DNA sequence: CGACGGATCC
DNA sequence: GCTGATGCGC
DNA sequence: GGATCCGTCGGGCGCATCAGC
């Protein structure tokens, strides 16, 4: 089945106007998003605060049209170290952040390239590229670790101001969020143990799911298509790409959207409107 | 990772 | 410098 | 004997490195 995702709802329910649009997307290549015409969609969503994952594009690499964006200037990018094609994330921003810092705790000796951390006045933004448990598994164990690693790290975090977690999360939490559950539930983004962690997440930090708070019961809405099979047009993908909110933030939230139409990816971009 | 072949369920 | 094969991970 | 389950198989994408010229 396909899927259509709901006019954009820009008031909260206190009746406060959204004033923060914040857009994340994992364009599998910022160098061939790109050429794909990513940016073209970038300008035409306008947001407040653009982040994306796997960049995999060292800094030094990125395209000069990332210099053209007059109303996004304030620019944080993250690679792995021998190992730049791989991960990514960055961070774009109208206003600047008071703080930015890297990773879960270890970036200056670890340096992943997945994680990126912007404080601003009433809020902390994290964005995130959660690695991958991979074909076979393989790399599952590693999952499971990183993810409780991240979950002690958010927990910190949280401890001041509200929490703004965005990006590519790698799991399926229920089997509403992917169109073949029965079928992945040995693959990656969808174990047991990935879709357990992500429960951890929520309940220990804790947070909500914005997209899944407003629309509960929504079936066939997801951020993933695998680029095999043709899989995007037969809408069989995987919700793996997320905004998740601090409760005290649950207040600013208009809305949480799937733009299933834009194209230059496997995942789509996903943006929230929050009412600060 | 979805498509597909083959086994199982009533 | 440039192409395309191969490797590797998503 | 249609629906469901389950294990296997082939493989689209982007980017690095390499050989060759
Ligand atoms: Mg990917």
């Amino acid at each position: 089945a396909l899927y259509e995702d709901p006019p954009d709802q820009k008031t909260s329910p206190s009746g406060k106007p959204a004033t923060l649009k914040i857009c994340s997307w994992n364009v599998d290549g910022l160098r061939a998003w790109i050429k794909k015409k990513g940016l073209d969609w970038v300008k035409e969503e306008a947001p407040d605060i653009l982040c994306l994952q796997e960049t995999k594009c060292s800094e030094n690499k990125l395209p000069a049209e990332l210099q053209e964006l007059p109303g996004l200037s304030h620019q944080y990018w993250s690679a792995p170290s021998d190992k730049e094609g791989y991960s990514g994330v960055g961070l774009l921003s109208r206003q600047c952040p008071l703080k930015v810092s890297y990773g879960i705790g270890e970036e200056e000796h670890d340096q992943e390239g997945r994680v990126i951390v912007a404080e601003f006045d009433s809020f902390v933004l994290v964005t995130a590229y959660v690695p991958n448990a991979g074909r076979g598994l393989v790399r599952l164990e590693y999952r499971q670790r990183w993810d409780e690693a991240f979950r002690k790290f958010l927990k910190g975090l949280a401890s001041r101001k509200p929490l703004v977690l965005c990006g590519d999360l790698n799991v399926a939490h229920e089997e509403i969020d992917l169109r073949n559950p029965k079928g992945n539930k040995k693959n990656a983004g969808f174990t047991p143990q990935e879709r357990q962690g992500f429960g951890e997440l929520l309940q220990a930090v804790p947070l909500a799911d914005s997209f899944r708070h407003l629309y509960p019961n929504t079936p066939y809405a997801y951020t993933f298509w695998t680029y095999m099979m043709n899989a995007r047009s037969k809408n069989v993908g995987w919700r793996l790409d997320y905004f998740l909110l601090s409760h005290s933030l649950l207040p600013a939230l208009c809305d949480s959207k799937i733009r299933s139409k834009a194209l230059g990816s496997d995942h789509c971009p996903i943006t929230l409107y929050l009412a600060l």
